[PDB]
């Protein structure tokens, strides 16, 4: 399993993705994600950019496609992927936020980056736990 963070700075993008199960992948992250999709189960963990709220996580279930992008995409995006939502939420967890704060080997997460297996596993557990506690 391989895990990537999507930092959402646009409420309409996440709302649309929660309804339509498509995400737009940035040109700078697309090569790594597409390659990972061919080699492993790939998960996107969605986090709000401004607050580090947990928004959910999903499995990627199609490869990068420049011909299927959601309406909110722009010239920074290479293509879309279809996703399968596993959990959806909108909550603040200080434990989740701390992981995001240090995801770039001690520096703050960057949108589209791949995280370590341990970080992905922990984040998915923390999302499940936060949901069951709220």
């Amino acid at each position: 399993s391989r895990y990537f963070i999507m930092l959402c700075d646009n409420e309409t993008a996440i709302a649309h993705a929660k309804k339509t199960s498509i995400w737009a992948v940035k040109k700078d992250s697309s090569k790594r994600i597409s390659d990972a999709y061919k080699k492993a189960s790939v998960y996107f963990i969605f986090v709000a950019q401004q607050t580090y709220n947990a928004l959910g996580y999903a499995q990627v279930v199609s490869d990068l496609n420049s011909t299927e992008l959601p309406f909110w995409s722009d010239s920074s995006h290479a293509g879309g992927v279809r996703i399968k939502w596993i959990k959806t939420c909108n909550l603040f967890s200080a434990e989740i936020s701390e992981i995001v704060s240090h995801m770039d080997h001690g520096s703050e997460a960057r949108d589209g980056m791949e995280m370590m297996y341990d970080e992905g596993s922990r984040l998915c557990t923390l999302i499940n736990y936060a949901i069951m506690k709220r």
